[PDB]
């Protein structure tokens, strides 16, 4: 039911956030919650990139009013206004990702979702990072993936069967 208004033309700048905020916006379908923090994590790399832009500030303007919609959206909810309930909510999602690609490397069997998953996880732990604050098990679940996910890709690329 929910829904934004359509954003201008992503440039060049942004694109190394394009897919924080493109996933963001696929998640405003599954989650609200997810998205909010999402876009959270993409102004601040958006702002250190570049502050205020008379181009990007059309972008920033938009982006930030997104923010906003969705607060006003919910309201009155938990996530949003108790920070410690999101971040917990956040790492449990990182963990459903993490134990999914576990469980398919078990099943001897590996695809390009294997790959995904750990990139997707490492983003939410950035999103995570924002709070100031990581955990032992943050840090180490973002090198694992990085290099289960290097790893295997670079495995698949000379052909190799992943252990």
């Amino acid at each position: 039911m929910a829904a934004l208004a359509p954003l201008p033309p992503l440039p060049a700048q942004f694109k190394s956030i394009q897919h924080h905020l493109r996933t963001a916006q696929e998640h405003d379908k599954r989650d609200p919650v997810v998205a909010y923090y999402c876009r959270l994590y993409a102004m601040q790399t958006g702002m250190k990139i570049d502050s205020k832009t008379p181009e990007c500030r059309k972008f920033l303007s938009k982006l930030m009013d997104q923010l906003e919609a969705l607060k006003k959206q919910l309201g009155d909810n938990e996530a949003i206004t108790q920070e410690i309930v999101g971040c917990a909510h956040l790492e449990n999602y990182a963990l459903k990702m993490f134990l999914y690609a576990d469980n398919e490397d078990r099943a001897g069997r590996f695809h390009k979702n294997m790959i995904k998953s750990f990139y997707t996880a490492s983003l939410l732990i950035d999103v995570i990072t924002v709070f100031g604050e990581l955990t032992d098990e943050n840090v180490k679940h973002r090198k694992y993936a990085r290099w289960k996910a290097t790893y295997i890709h670079n495995c698949l690329k000379n052909g190799e069967t992943p252990q």
